[PDB]
């Protein structure tokens, strides 16, 4: 077999069937053997960028590894936001890269750089493979490493002449199991008796719980005790649930920091999160201060960063919280007022009027701008599973890819990506890519001519008759009476993108 | 004195008067501050990658230094394409990022992200300044070190709380001065004596003429003999110049594959050209083989590469080629035929009716794509400086920031871009900085539907149309009836950007 080949069936192998990117020359030995593999499928972007946050979006709604695929170059380093960015969120995707021959690194080739170096810093494993004979162990080392212990991305550069040269041994080796972070359960047995023995505490859930909500639920139930979210983790436990109270930190609810704030709880219960600038309030001590603090995290550099741990609890959440819930059981709230929406023409209120058009199943993808503190504050939690929310690296247009790959991995959940008017300047022309693949988003812009949160300030642009010039569907809201239940639905019926744009110049904090 | 506005007002003394990127909150201390100033005018761009092709276009086209600013993490990383592109370039380009603060980073701040070590592949120097005391010393040493004799990008990350502490010591150093590699007078010496001696040979002009093009011709004129210039090239010879054969390399003409061939002459002559993929036609050896071979290059790494230099003169063009001038005078052709255009529906055509219209001293900024080999097999150099091209590090898009850049630094000179249909994807939204910034610029889009040079194939999409959607004006081309001289001069007469639509699916194979 080509090099090229062997890469993508240890790809296919581990269950891979979607790979994001741009063809070119240096990549093209891959996109020539995907025309005939029916197992594959390209998904061909518009900005290698994008296709990084559509591969992390994937990686993270089939809970396994995603892949990217970029021309030596120029390709190559428009990729390395999207490998900051899945680094940052502990996601594994593989980023493939071309490379100029062996022979010519070195000559000034045509897109000639060595990648190896400036991915480096931005994954767990990165490697520019040489040598024919070396394919095999490189990309099976790189699938192992990016799935084993605390997930991450990885880089694997093939030199284009190597790319078409047979592998000696074409031997495949077998899917790679994660081996995830165990739990003492010595440590476990001791944690449980004390949360008992402290009586009182609350579960500060980050986006860690993501994989194990029902266990972090029967873990409250069982102690009875209140639930705050990171703002990250927002869409992961439901309003409806009786000891949630709702999101503490970045654009959070009163609710939530009342009880933070206050005297009435001994234990802080931190389970799956780190700890950073949203989860926090800009590191205000309330979360731990005057508190016996526990912490699940599967990252041993977390505890400790900023907040003192009294009992730091390694080990991935999917085994010890579960765990953590059978020890309790052996040895043995206030909430937050759910936002109206009214009349007038505010961000505040033509979001809540969306929330009520749209199915309780909708999942919210949602970009960089003032709007994500509206989302996050106002919008009920209708089910589990749906906010895709970065308040952490944060690239504007990862709204706009994990729409993409949110669809592409759980085609079965409608998707509606909350945006704005410079997401969509930077990378709303991968509406083109929703509209090849025939997904089926909505994007809701929000066009307030500037680049908010007179160099700031814009000529408006008409966004939907931008999308009406693409072929897509699109309605302009002005005023709320244009934001009507048919508009929306008419919209979500198509059978690929759809834009509303809401054109609303909204002057408020 | 804060050190955001120390850094600025370094850049200012050092004669920048535009900063290309976006504006976040860990860069609005820089943005806040150019608010109070009225000699450097921001550029808001809609993706900071295209800023770095802008910046570099910018510092190539006014000679001296260009500023990106980008926010920590996402920002920041999508410079690098920008830096990577510079760097290859041998372009001055500071590389500005935001930074958390110095007292959270490992804490997970938002968009937290050390560039440092992002950056130093792809720069000649790359800092993270964490200390306001370090700062002036860090901006003054990135901007001496981006003018070097071979000059290249740099990098400074400022942490956002830094930026706004007050500088201990706001002496500022004076503007620095752009080196220029000295060249050994004995080598030059005896160089002329070696070109006197061997009575012929041919020259090989690459890009590092640009800043001499009137020595390099009289170099030519006073040794009499042929010059060909690398694609990178193409522009800076005029085709009415009598010893100017025409491209040899990529896309190249086969009077220059004919001379660089054949058994005629002694000396190879390589002025101002690593000898890289395009240049050489794939490391091909006709270039130097069984001739004497001299080569002037700033860059010491590039002698000896693959071909085996004779003579390697080190030193800056702008010094080597007047003196070798001077000492060649002491001590003492079969040109491509211009390609004719004609009637049918096909990319040479297109192309060659396109410039049958535009004034003579249209600079074509010219995107990665097929229509690139057209532009440099096809169409006349009609006078120095109007082919930026890029078949180096060829990213999508750098052309659509190099007429941005080109404008901005030379709005005299009209410019036009040849473009495709995928970089209009990639950054064509960037036609909206053009329009914010009323840079009139003729963008010509090709547009087959496909990402040329199933997958590869898509829907059509009526970029015209989205043209007019932006407030663009726009035609769209369909046969050659629709490209009429009064249709592009309608469009070249607008105060903004404008775009001319090819829709053509040429099955040609290209140059
Ligand atoms: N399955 C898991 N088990 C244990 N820890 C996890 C798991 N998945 C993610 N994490 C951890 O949860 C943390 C998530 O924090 P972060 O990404 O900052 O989100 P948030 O904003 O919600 O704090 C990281 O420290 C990561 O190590
Ligand atoms: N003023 C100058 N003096 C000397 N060398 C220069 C000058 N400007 C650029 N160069 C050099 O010329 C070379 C340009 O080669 P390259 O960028 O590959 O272009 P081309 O494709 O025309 O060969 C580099 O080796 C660079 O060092
Ligand atoms: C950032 C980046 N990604 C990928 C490439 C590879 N590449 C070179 S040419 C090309 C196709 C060109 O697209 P388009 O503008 O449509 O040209 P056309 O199809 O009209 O020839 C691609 C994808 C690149 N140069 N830069
Ligand atoms: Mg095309």
């Amino acid at each position: 077999m080509k090099a090229a080949r062997i890469v993508l069936d240890v790809l296919k192998q581990n269950g891979v069937q979607h790979m994001f990117g741009i063809p070119a020359g240096s990549v093209n030995a891959f996109f020539d053997e995907l025309t005939q593999m029916d197992d594959i499928t390209p998904v061909v972007t518009k900005h290698e960028g994008a296709a990084g946050y559509m591969a992390a979006a994937y990686a993270k709604y089939t809970n396994h590894l995603a892949v990217c695929i970029a021309c030596s170059g120029p390709g190559g380093t428009n990729l390395v936001t999207g490998a900051a960015n899945a680094m940052r969120e502990h996601l594994p995707v593989v980023f493939l890269t071309g490379a100029v021959p062996v022979s010519t690194l070195g000559l000034n080739a045509s897109q000639e750089l060595d990648a190896e170096p400036i991915f480096r810093p931005v994954t767990k494993y990165s490697a520019t493979v040489n040598d024919v004979a070396n394919v095999v162990e490189e990309i099976t080392k790189a699938v192992e490493i990016a799935l084993s212990g605390v997930p991450g991305p990885v880089h694997i550069a093939l030199p284009i002449d190597v790319q078409h040269q047979q592998v000696p041994d074409a031997t495949l080796p077998a899917a790679a199991e994660r081996n995830l972070i165990t739990p003492d359960a010595d440590v476990l047995d001791r944690v449980a008796e004390e949360l008992i023995a402290r009586e009182s505490g609350y579960i500060l859930a980050g986006q860690g719980i993501r994989n194990a909500v029902p266990a972090l639920l029967e873990l409250a139930e069982v102690l009875n005790w209140p639930v705050v979210t990171t703002p990250q983790a927002k869409g992961y436990l439901p309003a409806s649930h009786p000891l949630v109270v709702g999101v503490y930190g970045f654009a959070g609810h009163e609710a939530a920091s009342e009880l933070v704030s206050g005297d009435a709880h001994n234990v802080a219960l931190i389970i799956g999160s780190s700890l950073g600038e949203t989860a926090t309030n800009n590191y205000n001590a309330a979360i731990t201060q005057d508190r016996f603090t526990v912490q699940l995290d599967f990252d041993a550099s977390v505890f400790n960063r900023k907040y003192a741990v009294d009992e730091a609890v390694l080990g991935d959440i999917t085994l010890s919280v579960p765990a953590l819930v059978e020890a309790v059981k052996a040895r043995k709230v206030k909430k937050q007022a759910p936002s109206e929406g009214g009349s007038e023409y505010t961000t505040k209120n033509v979001l809540l009027a969306l929330q009520q058009s749209l199915p309780a199943s909708t999942r919210y993808t949602i970009d960089i701008g003032e709007f994500m503190s509206y989302m996050i504050n106002h919008l009920e939690v209708k089910e589990s599973y749906t906010y895709e929310i970065n308040v952490h690296f944060g690239a504007m247009g990862s709204g706009i890819g994990s729409a993409i790959g949110s669809k592409l991995a759980e085609p079965e959940r409608p998707v509606v990506c909350i945006t704005g008017d410079g997401c969509f300047f930077m990378h709303g022309m991968e509406l083109l890519t929703a509209k090849e693949y025939n997904l089926p988003i909505l994007f809701v812009v929000m066009n307030n001519a500037r680049l908010g949160m007179s160099a700031f300030e814009q000529e408006p642009v008409n966004i939907s008759a931008m999308a009406a010039a693409m072929g897509i569907p699109s309605h302009r809201v002005s005023e709320m009476e244009d934001l009507t239940e048919e508009r929306v639905q008419e919209l979500l019926s198509h059978n690929g993108p759809a834009v509303l744009e809401v054109f609303l110049k909204d002057n408020s904090t």
